[PDB]
This record gives structure tokens, sequence and C-alpha cells, in this order.
């Protein structure tokens, strides 16, 4: 081969080697694939059709634009796809078919702009999806997050999001087993409408590097079985009796705090503030 092998019949790093389709003279019991940085450019239907015991892939900046019905039909047993940074335009609505046993998804960079047409819904057994870095500005779980009923680590970090509204996090209602660490970092985000969280199932939530000043009272108040914050790195106004809450909120939720959150132009703890 013109590939590299690192494990013999089980692992094959063919990165960086000019492809312009698949590769084929490679044991078809091979279990962890690298074909990033090749000119793969588009996604037929039945693309690994000689890999049907693949557990791993990964197709970083393989300049794909296109991925059709059945790409991954035959993939019954991959866990973890790796999309990373391919300007995918259309994507068919039958791309992760035969996806039956994958648990992460890794979408970063992929020119995603809502995850509403984003055809994941058959995927019952993800268990983490990484849309970091895309074009995402209004963040809107759709129905089909129903299926995810597997779904532990969500990450939204990066893309161009603004505002978190009520609807926004809705469907989560009816998941009550749902353990969701929910990243929401480095997006520009100034405004939380009240209600957002209410009646919401959270284990870990990041909020920071953000650009919040401030949060409407009781945003957390009834915010289940959260064990994680962040909220470092935001601009927030210290005045009274605007800080009120959220200093009173840190103080009897210290223990879930990461990092501290400051004031700004004070640079003094968020938590450290006694408003009269
Ligand atoms: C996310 O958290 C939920 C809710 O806390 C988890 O539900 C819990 O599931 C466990 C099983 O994993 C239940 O324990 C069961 O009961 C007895 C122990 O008393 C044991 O003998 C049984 O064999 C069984 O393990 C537990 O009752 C239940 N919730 C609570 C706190 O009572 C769920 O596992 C988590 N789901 C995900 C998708 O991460
Ligand atoms: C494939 C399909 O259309 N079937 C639907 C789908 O929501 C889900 O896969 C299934 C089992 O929960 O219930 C029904
Ligand atoms: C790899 O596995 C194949 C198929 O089971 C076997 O025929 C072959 O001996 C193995 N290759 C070597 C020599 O490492």
């Amino acid at each position: 081969e013109p590939c590299v092998e690192v494990v013999p019949n089980i692992t094959y790093q063919c990165m960086e080697l000019n492809f312009y389709k698949i590769p084929d003279n490679l044991p078809f019991s091979t279990k962890n694939l690298d074909l990033s940085f090749n000119p793969l450019r588009h996604l037929g239907s039945y693309s690994f059709f000689s890999f049907p015991e693949l557990q791993v892939l990964d197709l970083s900046r393989c300049e794909i634009q296109t991925i059709e019905d059945g790409a991954y039909q035959s993939l019954s047993h991959l866990s973890t796809l790796i999309l990373t940074g391919n300007p995918i335009q259309s994507l068919a609505l039958g791309a992760f078919s035969g996806l039956s046993s994958l648990q992460k998804l890794v979408a970063v960079e992929t020119n995603l702009a809502s995850l509403e047409n984003f055809p994941i819904g058959h995927l019952k057994t993800l268990k983490e999806l990484n849309v970091a870095h895309n074009l995402i500005q209004s963040f809107k779980l759709p129905e089909y997050f129903s299926n995810l009923t597997n779904l532990e680590h969500l990450d939204l970090s990066s893309n161009k999001i603004q505002s978190i509204y009520c609807t926004d996090l809705r469907v989560l209602h009816q998941m009550p087993l749902l353990n969701l660490s929910l990243d929401l970092s480095l997006n520009p985000m100034n405004f939380i409408q009240p209600g957002a969280f209410k009646e919401i199932r959270l284990k870990e939530l990041a909020l920071d590097t953000n650009q919040l000043k401030s949060v409407p009272d009781g945003i957390f108040d009834r915010l289940t079985s959260l064990q994680k914050i962040w909220l470092h790195t935001n601009p927030w106004d210290c005045s009274c009796p605007r800080i009120d809450y959220l200093s009173r909120w840190l103080n009897k939720n210290s223990q879930k705090e990461q990092g501290s959150a400051k004031c700004s132009g004070s640079g003094k703890p968020v938590r450290s503030i006694i408003c009269p």
C-alpha cells in the first residue's frame, strides 16, 4: 500500500496521500482508518462497502461537499466518525444510514448553520455530538432530539449563537433520564431569556467567554442535577441590585462553580458582592 500501518490488519493511516477515492487495497477486517487530508470531495452511496468491520473513521479536511444516502450504509459497528472541517453543502436526508452503533460524531467546522437539517435522528446510540466552530446563530434543538436517548455531551461552542430563548431547550422536558453536559462557550452571547432553563435536566453547563453582563433572576433556580457550571470570562455588570441574584446563587452553589465569575472593571469575584 501507499498507506502506513501501525497495527497490522487493524489500523491504517492513509493521511495526506492525495487520494481522490476511498482506497480498497486494504484488509476487510480493518478496524481503524484515518483518511484525513485527501481530495475525496464527494461521498456517494456505499463509499465504505469494503470495511464492514470499521470502528473509527477519520475524514477531517477531505474537501467533502456532498454526502448521499447510504455512504456509510454497511458500517454497523462504527463508534466514531470524524468529519471535521469539510465545506459540506448538500447533505442527503439519509446520509447517516447504517451507522447503527455510532457513539461519537464530530461535525466541527462543517458549515452548519442550524441543527434542523441535521439527519442524526435515527442515531439512537449517540453519546456525544461535537458541532463546535460552525455557523449556528439560533441554537434550537429540533424535535428529533427525542431519539437521542443516550446523548450526554453536546458541544455548541464557538458558533455564532447570540441568545438562548425558552423554546431552544424545550425538547428536553420529555427526556427525564438525560444526564446532559452542554458546552456553549465562546459564543457571542449577551442575552438569556427568563425561563430558558426551567424544568430541564443538565449535569454540566458551560456559559463562559461569551458576553454576558447579566442573567435573569431565577435563571438556574429550578435546574435539576447540575453538577458543574462555568461562568468566567464574561463582562459581568456588578451594579446592585442587578447582580444580587447571581451573586447569591454563586455562594449558595460554590461547589458547582468552575473558575470564578469576575466583575467587569472591578475584577472582583461576583460571589463576593453583598447587595443591599
Ligand atoms: C442519568 O441519571 C438518571 C437519574 O438519576 C439515571 O437513572 C437511574 O438509573 C439507575 C440504573 O442505572 C437506577 O438504579 C436502579 O435501582 C437499584 C438501586 O436502587 C438497582 O438495584 C437497580 O439494578 C438499578 O440500578 C436508578 O433508580 C435511576 N435513578 C435514580 C437516581 O433513582 C440514569 O442511569 C442516567 N441516564 C443516563 C442516560 O446517563
Ligand atoms: C492478517 O490477518 C489475515 C486474515 O485473518 C491473515 O491471513 C494474515 O496472516 C494476517 N497478516 C499478517 C501476516 O500479519
